[PDB]
C-alpha cells in the first residue's frame, strides 16, 4: 500500500479513533475526520480536555477502521474478518486562522454530503469563537486488511464462505433536497 | 450524553465484535484492531503468540478498549449544528493470561456464538495443538465510560433549509441459497444496534 491507499481511505471515511498518553495511560477517543489529501483536520470546544492534549503537540495516533464480512471457515480457528484499518502517528498543529477555519469546516461537509455546504447557514467569526482546528500531517502510516474467501485445508461437509456487512444511507425524507435523495441506498466506507 | 450503567456496557459488548485497543510500546501509543470475545462485563481478546501484542498483553499494562456504532448523519440548519449520531464506549483493564485449554474452548465458543449463532455446533472444533498457538487474555473493566448522541438536529432558525437526519444501516447480505438455515437467517439483518 502507499500514500494513495491512505488518502482512498481517509477521503471514504468522516470518522476517527484518536490514541494519546495523559498521565502515564492511553485513552482512545472518536473525532470527526476532516482531511485533504494526507492532511487530517480536527476540530471541537477549546473549553475541552482534548483541546490541551492537542495543544501540547505531542504524538497521537489516528486510527480508522472499515468492517466488511464474516469470514465462517470449516475450522472455528480458520474464522476471521475481513476489513481494511490504518494507523496514522503524527503531531497536531492549532490552525488560528479563522478562515481556513471556515475551510475545514466545507472539506468536512461536503465529505459528508457533496452539496450541503451551498444550501446551509455557514458559521460565523463569533461561532468560531472558542472552536479549535489542529492540522495533522503523517509522521508515520500503517494499513492491513483482509479480503477474500476463507482459508479451507479440509474437506469435511460444512459450509464455508463469507457474509457481506453493507453500510448504507438508508430514506430520510422524499422531500428532502435531490443531494440529499440521490445518497438513498448507497453503500459507504467502500 | 454519558453513561457509566453496567447493564449498557454489557449491552454494547453483546453486539459488537471487534474493538480497538490502545496501548503504550516504548512511550509511544498505538492502536490495533481487534475481534471483541466477551462474556458480560469480560473481554476476551486472542491471536497468535507471534504477534507484538501478545508481549504487550503479559506485562498486564492497563489498556484503553474502545468501541464505535455510527448511525447517522446529522444536518442542521446551520454547519455548526451538525453532527454524527453515534454510540461510543472506552474500557480500561488489565489484562491476565488464561492458561487453562478448557476455558480457551469456551472462549472459542463465546466468540463463535456471537459472530454466527448456531455455527460452533456445525463447524470443525480447536485441536489440543491448535489452542497452544493461541493466547487467550481476560480484560475486566477497571473503569468504563459510554457516549452516544441520538435523535434530530438542534436549531433556532427559522429559515428554509431541509433538515433531519440520513441513518446509516449495517446489514448482513445474503451468501447464497445453499448455507445452512442458521446462515440464511442473518441473511437481511441489521446489526451493531
Amino acid at each position: 500500500y502507499s500514500d494513495e491507499d491512505l488518502v482512498a481511505m481517509l477521503d471514504r471515511n468522516f470518522t476517527c479513533t484518536v490514541s494519546f498518553i495523559d498521565g502515564g495511560i492511553p485513552y482512545a477517543i472518536p473525532m470527526m475526520l476532516a482531511s485533504e489529501g494526507k492532511t487530517i483536520y480536527l476540530h471541537g470546544s477549546m473549553k475541552s480536555r482534548i483541546y490541551g492534549i492537542l495543544k501540547t503537540g505531542q504524538l497521537i495516533a489516528i486510527s480508522l477502521l472499515e468492517i466488511n464480512g464474516i469470514v465462517l471457515a470449516k475450522e472455528i480457528k480458520n474464522n476471521s474478518i475481513n476489513y481494511v484499518s490504518a494507523l496514522i502517528f503524527g503531531r497536531p498543529y492549532e490552525i488560528d486562522d479563522t478562515e481556513k477555519k471556515i475551510e475545514v469546516f466545507r472539506l468536512l461537509t461536503e465529505k459528508l454530503v457533496k452539496g450541503r455546504w451551498d444550501n446551509s447557514i455557514k458559521p460565523s467569526y463569533e461561532d468560531l469563537n472558542g472552536v479549535f482546528v489542529f492540522a495533522v500531517k503523517p509522521e508515520t502510516f500503517s494499513m492491513k486488511a483482509r479480503t477474500g474467501p476463507p482459508h479451507d485445508t479440509s474437506t469435511d461437509d460444512i459450509w464455508s464462505g463469507v457474509l457481506p456487512i453493507q453500510h448504507t444511507i438508508s430514506e430520510a425524507g422524499e422531500n428532502a433536497p435531490e443531494y440529499v435523495k440521490s445518497l438513498y441506498g448507497k453503500r459507504i466506507f467502500i
